[PDB]
């Protein structure tokens, strides 16, 4: 398709520095939905503030994990059924830790935000539409993990 190369092309520069870029996504995510912060409980303890999360190795390791799942979705953009299985399980786990399926709309806007900010003029409405569709495919697959 042409959408696939829009995604592949947009992801290139972001994918080279995954923690720097994922740190934008999370900072935006906590700015939109502060109530996500307490859901990371490493040694059953809660982050008081967003800048607290950024000092946590485990938290930063979760940013890399997110970005690796996105790298998988970009990799397999033309055949996503393969990931469907993993993604339902991923969804299950995120129900187990306290994530409300509604919070993933905030995730999508954070991912668009981060991409818009690294691409500037290159993130065209077509690029936005391409990502919104891929992210949608991801979220359908993970939401099976709440039930469906
Ligand atoms: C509101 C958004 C999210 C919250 C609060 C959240 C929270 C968590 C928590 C608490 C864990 C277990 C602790 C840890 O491994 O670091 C986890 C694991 C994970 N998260 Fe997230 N998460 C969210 C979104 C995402 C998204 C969007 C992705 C991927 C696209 C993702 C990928 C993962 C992965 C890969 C793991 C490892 C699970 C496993 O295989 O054990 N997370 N997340
Ligand atoms: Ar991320
Ligand atoms: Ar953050
Ligand atoms: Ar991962
Ligand atoms: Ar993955
Ligand atoms: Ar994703
Ligand atoms: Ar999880
Ligand atoms: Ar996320
Ligand atoms: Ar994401
Ligand atoms: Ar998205
Ligand atoms: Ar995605
Ligand atoms: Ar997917
Ligand atoms: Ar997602
Ligand atoms: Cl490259």
């Amino acid at each position: 398709r042409p959408e696939s190369e829009l995604i592949r092309q947009s992801w290139r520069v972001v994918s080279r520095s995954p923690l720097e870029h994922g740190t934008v996504l999370f900072a935006r995510l906590f700015a939109l939905e502060p109530s996500l912060l307490p859901l990371f409980q490493y040694n059953g303890r809660q982050f008081s503030s967003p800048e607290d999360s950024l000092s946590s190795p485990e938290f930063l390791d979760h940013i890399r994990k997110v970005m690796l799942v996105i790298d998988a979705a970009v990799t397999n953009v033309e055949d996503l059924s393969s990931l469907e299985e993993y993604l339902t399980s991923l969804g299950r786990k995120h129900r187990a830790v306290g994530v409300r399926l509604s919070s993933f709309s905030t995730v999508g806007e954070s991912l668009l935000y981060m991409l818009e900010k690294s691409l500037g003029p290159d993130f065209t409405p077509a690029t936005r539409t391409a990502w919104s569709r891929l992210y949608g495919a991801v979220v359908q697959a993970m939401s099976r993990g709440w039930d469906g």
